[PDB]
């Protein structure tokens, strides 16, 4: 049982991911299809605040969130794309409110 | 109930034989795969499964042996799959995932690993658990599960007379080309989704 965010709920054992999936998010847009992460797919996400460079992580940027792979070092905080028609984001720390929503685990497509 | 590691097996052959033909074997067959001593021996161990509940047997014509409790809550995750055996094979299962198959459409009935990069253009990727319906009444343009000479491989069906073509959608790679006259060809099922984990 994970709840989409409440907007819906999906009887999918969130055990099958590690570390386990907490909630799902509605991906909007081609950023990230590199990976096989495309638009309308359902992402599964460990909430947590502990992560590092490389891994997928979900980002709130003053009130919008986004998928993007992490590069932080210091307050220099990089948010990348994989598609090369994206540009990469750019966050500094000391300036907009930033958060670690979560860790992305996992994927359910389903369309 | 627990089924004795003798009993299992014989459980399993049945099982693969209805996959593979749909029919079920013989007592002659069961004693000759398994090595018994005679079918007398393989006799006793069906009394055991009937009894256990897992299947019936009905006196009558050959070959008169029935599954039981079919209906299974979740899905099935189909691993490598080997030559001369259906792709349901006993040995093919890895685990049961408890995944809802109504959440695809049409409803899903397993999940296969996929091998390789051959899809991942439209996000389909090596080490994906793919789901699929069991079905053999696909349509060109659908993305399908088939077998070539048993090998089993994930495409783009495109039909051409007493050929078919099986496209990828990655740059690095090209069509698979069939032969339906010199080559072994079938249809698995339809692709209905994804699990990534």
């Amino acid at each position: 049982g994970l709840p989409l965010v409440i907007e819906g709920h999906y009887q999918v054992d969130p055990s099958l991911f590690k570390p386990n999936a907490d909630f799902l998010l509605r991906v909007s847009g081609m950023s990230m299809k590199d990976i096989g992460i495309m638009d309308g797919d359902l992402l599964a996400v460990h909430k947590t605040q502990d992560v590092r460079n490389g891994q997928v992580v979900v980002a709130r940027i003053d009130d919008e969130v986004t998928v993007k792979r992490l590069k932080k070092q210091g307050n220099k905080v990089e948010l990348l794309p994989e598609n090369s028609e994206f540009k990469p984001i750019v966050v500094d720390l000391r300036q907009q409110s930033f958060t670690i929503e979560g860790l992305a685990v996992g994927v359910i497509r389903n369309g």
